């Protein structure tokens, strides 16, 4: 026997809980069906639509927006409080942490795409810190075709060699778009340059 779904009180925090989720996943979403590459890839089927450097100023204005959206969560608390004694409640904390949780992983993710990629050694400081050194190597790419470079092989082999020699499964910012993830994934393995198709096989897997 279930009870707890008989209780509006439980159930009206779990909802602000799915509002907060619903709004972090078009944040990401959104993000990465604007800045993400165009199928199919390579050096033809190109330019990228945006220059690193407009990747960047794009970067910037999201974090405006993510303001923005740290005081829309900060708020939402009120929508379901008549009585606003709120030193509890052990389940509206929950919500606040999940809020400020979401906000962190947004505002990572943006601060990563606006690090510079002039060395490919202070790029993996700043991709290691802000994905808890994460190993996986697809999401390292969508990452680093999401910041805009172009698909030139000498420049990817130069960002990933310092990943490399450096480096249960954690998607980082993709955990809100499995999906969009795995359709990268998919055409970067349907490249037709034999040497990309190598480079992605062999080196990065
Ligand atoms: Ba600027
Ligand atoms: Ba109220
Ligand atoms: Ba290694």
């Amino acid at each position: 026997f279930i009870l707890s779904q008989f209780n509006r009180d439980v159930y009206k925090w779990n909802f602000l809980d799915k509002v907060i989720d619903i709004m972090t996943t078009n944040f990401v979403s959104n993000t990465i069906r604007l800045l993400q590459p165009v199928p199919p890839f390579s050096l033809a089927g190109s330019k990228r639509k945006f220059e690193t450097r407009t990747v960047v100023n794009i970067g910037e204005q999201l974090l405006l927006d993510l303001e923005l959206l740290k005081e829309i969560f900060h708020t939402l608390p009120e929508s379901v409080s008549n009585d606003s004694d709120l030193r509890e409640n052990t389940s509206y904390k929950r919500v606040k942490r999940h809020a400020d949780n979401n906000i962190d992983q947004l505002l990572k993710f943006i601060k990563l795409l606006m690090a510079p990629l002039d060395s490919a050694d202070d790029y993996y400081e700043t991709y290691s810190k802000l994905t808890n050194n994460n190993p996986d190597s697809a999401v390292w790419s969508f990452v680093l075709a999401l910041k805009g470079i172009p698909w030139d092989l000498a420049l990817w082999k130069k960002m990933w060699s310092a990943y490399n020699l450096e480096t249960n499964r954690d998607l980082f910012i993709f955990k809100w778009d499995k999906v969009l993830l795995g359709q990268f994934e998919n055409n970067l393995a349907r490249m037709q340059d034999p040497n990309w198709s190598k480079f992605v096989r062999q080196d990065l897997k």
